[PDB]
């Protein structure tokens, strides 16, 4: 009896699932952040944010279709951290590493945060 | 940006599992012979062929309910979809044969060849 470890497969099925967002195929959820929209899956962002885990947690809010982020969260560092959640990869430059944090932290994505931290410090 | 957290696609994937045995946001019912299966279409779709093309399809992509097809075993796929949800593969000799067979259906061919491998150590 053998219990295989397929240690890509994490990698492969993330890779797929922004696959399916950049086809919009699935996408079941709308953030608006100011006033511009990201289409997303609510699971994978459930997966990534402790808010997003908090609001679709809540049975009443699970069905929403529409989520209306705080209005200081800028769309660019959402943007960024958006794309985070679907390749584990994060886009960070002097420009814009104070909107990511902040975004971050409004996420609670506390790893998220702790890179940024680290990278402050040239 | 040139860093990847590998591990975050694991954590991704942790967490998914998790929304699934506590039934968060679970859309579809797949159906093994008498068995039912609660899953996320999402995440099916991302780690087979078939249910690519089932939730792609747009008379099949509105069900909460999905047959598989008869001959497939309600065993073989349990350990397909718990492989799906976290990554690992438990082989029993009392359950390959139907795990490939159930795997070759979903076109599942990485897990196909690792069946085959199992079954010439056993
Ligand atoms: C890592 O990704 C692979 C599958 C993952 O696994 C699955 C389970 O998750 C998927 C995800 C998240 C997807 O978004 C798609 C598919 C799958 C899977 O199957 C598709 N699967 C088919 C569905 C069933 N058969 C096809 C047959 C029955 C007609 C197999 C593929 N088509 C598929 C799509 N779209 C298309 O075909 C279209 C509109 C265009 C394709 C253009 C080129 C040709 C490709 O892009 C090529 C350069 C390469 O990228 C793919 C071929 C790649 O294959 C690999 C590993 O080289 C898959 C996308 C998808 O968008």
């Amino acid at each position: 009896a053998s219990q295989i470890q397929f240690t890509r497969h994490a990698s492969d099925v993330l890779l797929n699932l922004n696959r399916l967002r950049s086809r919009d195929i699935l996408t079941d959820v709308v953030i608006v952040v100011s006033r511009e929209q990201f289409r997303a899956h609510k699971t994978v962002l459930m997966a990534c944010s402790g808010l997003f885990y908090s609001i679709f947690t809540d049975q009443l809010k699970r069905n929403l279709s529409v989520i209306n982020l705080d209005p200081e969260i800028n769309p660019e560092g959402f943007n960024i951290l958006l794309d985070f959640m679907y390749t584990s990869r994060l886009n960070l430059r002097e420009g814009n590493i104070m909107a990511v944090m902040a975004t971050a932290m409004y996420l609670q994505m506390e790893h998220v945060v702790d890179t940024c931290r680290k990278f402050i410090k040239a």
